[PDB]
Formats: structure tokens, sequence, C-alpha cells
DNA sequence: CCGACAGCGCATCAGC
DNA sequence: GCTGATGCGC
DNA sequence: GTCGG
């Protein structure tokens, strides 16, 4: 962390961006600068310095100039200052709470975790879930305690039929010390991209899980993906441990491999490999990799048998998903 | 100078 | 209900 | 906010 200083900075000005100025595209501007900032293996002597790398311009720049000079970024400190830009920000991170209906309940009076906490009968059914568990969703997971989320997950879905498989990506898969969440791409035979030869196959999956008390919300769920909330069981007297969030995301058999480098993400490094590919004349979703005719529509499917062979499509040397972590 | 910016599942909504 | 746009998050 | 055509 070099550079912590400069890519916090960048991040809350994103997060600005986002929340409050409902502008996506600066939001991924500043963090695209962050993350290519982040890896740079020097410490950042100036804006100038910065601008070379790609993401960063002039007017990044010029904040890094500012922030190194000073400690602090003016623009910043008068945001923090507004008391709406706070409202907002604080809305929103409660999960199913976006930018609109942060500034909405603003409107309303409904500014404050009190204000929340007395008005549930105005969020829907994700955003009551969000409260419920505001705090400990902002805690992080050991990747010890991922290990054993992984171990129940895994041992579950096998007792419903021992053909399911069950792949922990994410920043898990990447290796980190620490996730948000856990993510899990599972796949079944009988779901192709050729056919659904069985119905259900989410379905039961969750069901396993909320049976043996694995899960204990749900945030949102279809056919092919889950979003919701587990908890890791605790012993005798001991403190339980905090719920966290869960998504599983059922993919076709057949296009493992494209759901797996997906959902391994990070979802920068998505961005990053998506719009190379997009250069490269070939689109890359969770499903498949496509190339792209003159006119810009999508060809057929590419035939792929390893993550890598996703990678040498676009002309990229393989990278480990350690080394996805941007 | 200026168009584009990765790609998509689920929940919710308005219009017909 | 069907359909498509919108909000939100992965 | 940045970048490539
Ligand atoms: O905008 C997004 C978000 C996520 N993703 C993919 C990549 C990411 O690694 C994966 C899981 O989403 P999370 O939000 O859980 N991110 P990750 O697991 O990498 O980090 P964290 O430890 O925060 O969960 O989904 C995208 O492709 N685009
Ligand atoms: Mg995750
Ligand atoms: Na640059
Ligand atoms: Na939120
Ligand atoms: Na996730």
């Amino acid at each position: 962390t070099l550079n912590g200083g400069i890519t916090d900075m960048l991040t809350e000005l994103a997060n600005f961006e986002k929340n409050v100025s409902q502008a996506i595209h600066k939001y991924n501007a500043y963090r695209k600068a962050a993350s290519v900032i982040a890896k740079y293996p020097h410490k950042i002597k100036s804006g100038a310095e910065a601008k070379k790398l790609p993401g960063v311009g002039t007017k990044i720049a010029e904040k890094i100039d500012e922030f190194l000079a000073t400690g602090k970024l003016r623009k910043l400190e008068k945001i923090r200052q507004d008391d709406t830009s706070s409202s907002i920000n604080f809305l929103t991170r409660v999960s199913g709470i976006g930018p609109s209906a942060a500034r909405k309940f603003v409107d309303e009076g409904i500014k404050t975790l009190e204000d929340l906490r007395k008005n549930e009968d105005k969020l829907n059914h994700h955003q009551r879930i969000g409260l419920k568990y505001f705090g400990d969703f902002e805690k992080r997971i050991p990747r010890e305690e991922m290990l054993q989320m992984q171990d129940i997950v895994l041992n579950e879905v096998k007792k419903v039929d021992s053909e399911y498989i069950a792949t922990v990506c994410g920043s898990f898969r990447r290796g980190a010390e620490s996730s948000g969440d856990m993510d899990v791409l599972l796949t079944h035979p009988s779901f192709t991209s050729e056919s659904t030869k069985q119905p259900k196959l989410l379905h039961q999956v969750v069901e396993q899980l909320q049976k043996v008390h694995f899960i204990t919300d749900t945030l949102s769920k279809g056919e092919t993906k889950f979003m919701g909330v587990c908890q890791l069981p605790s012993k005798n007297d001991e403190k339980e441990y905090p719920h966290r969030r869960i998504d599983i995301r059922l993919i076709p058999k057949d296009q493992y491999y494209c759901g797996v480098l997906y959902f391994t993400g990070s979802d920068i490094f998505n961005k990053n490999m998506r719009a190379h590919a997009l250069e490269k004349g070939f689109t890359i979703n969770e499903y498949t990799i496509r190339p792209l005719g003159v006119t810009g529509v999508a060809g057929e499917p590419l035939p792929v048998d390893s993550e890598k062979d996703i990678f040498d499509y676009i002309q990229w040397k393989y990278r480990e998903p350690k080394d996805r972590s941007e």
C-alpha cells in the first residue's frame, strides 16, 4: 500500500460520483485509476508520474499533486461537509438501497440508521434484510472462516446429488486472506447450454443449505442465481459468527470455464479483460466468448476447454487467479 | 474533438 | 399476463 | 474522467 493515501482518495471520489452525482462513468474512471495506481510498484512522487499510468489523466494528476503536497483534497473536504451527500453515502451502505432510493429517502426525511429502523415497512425485502445485517455485512470474512463455509457448502451440495460440482470463486479463489462475501459457482450435468433435463437444480441446493441452517435469509432467488445470507454454526457457549452474504450462480456445465473466469474476477479485471477482448474483436460474458462481425453482431461461441483458451483468443498471457486482483 | 465506456440476473415497475 | 425499461448488485 | 480514432 505504497500509495494507500492516493487510492483511498480516488475511491472516495468514485463512491461520491456513483452515489451522489449518479455519474457511473466517472465512478468507473476513478476506480480504474485507483486500481492501476494500487499495483504501481513505486511510491508516487507526483501527478505527472501518475499520469503515465493508463487510466490516470490530467484531472486526477492534479488531485494527486494537491494530496501529496497537503495530505488532503479540498474537493473531498467539502463533500464530506455536505449534509445531503453525507446522508446519501450513508444510506447507500445498506444493501438494496442504491443512489436513487437513497436520494428519495432523504427527500422523505429518512436519513439515519434510526430512521431506517422505524420505517421498515417502507423498505422492499432486500433493503429490509440489508438493514437487519447492516453491521455484519461490513465485517470482513477471514479466509479460515471461508474454508469452514466451503466445507459445509460442498458437503451439503454433495448430499443432494453427488453429480453437483460447487466451486468457491470471487476473492477466495484469487487467494485473498479475507473476503467480503462468498461466491459459489454451481454446475450439474443435467443443465447444459443444450438443455435443462432437470428443474429446481438451484432450488434444491438452497433448500438443503436452509435445512441445515446455513442459509438464513434470501435477498433474491431465480433459476440460475441466488443471493442471500448465511452463517457458520457456533459451538456451545461460543459467541455467534456474523451473518455473511452469499451468492450462488448455476451455470451451464459445458460453459464452466467461461463461468469460472467471470466469477473469479475481480470486477475490474473482468472489465479490463472484456474491454481488451472487444479491441481484439471478441466479446466475453460468463457463458461464452464470441467473435464480432464487422457489423457488430456476436458470431457463434468459440470452443473453450480451459480458462487459458479464453486468454489465448485475445492474445493475453495466462494470469493465475491470484494475479487478477485488480 | 467526442463517442464509448463489460456484461447480465433478479426485483420492480408502467403500459397495454 | 406479457413486455420492456429501470434500479441494484454481482 | 480517460482514452483512442
Ligand atoms: O460489477 C461486477 C461485480 C462482480 N463481478 C464478478 C467478479 C467478482 O470477482 C465476482 C464476485 O463479486 P463480488 O462483489 O463478491 N467481488 P469479489 O468476490 O471479487 O470480492 P469480495 O471479496 O468483495 O467479495 O463477480 C463482475 O463481473 N462485475
Ligand atoms: Mg465475493
Ligand atoms: Na494516463
Ligand atoms: Na447499497
Ligand atoms: Na458476491
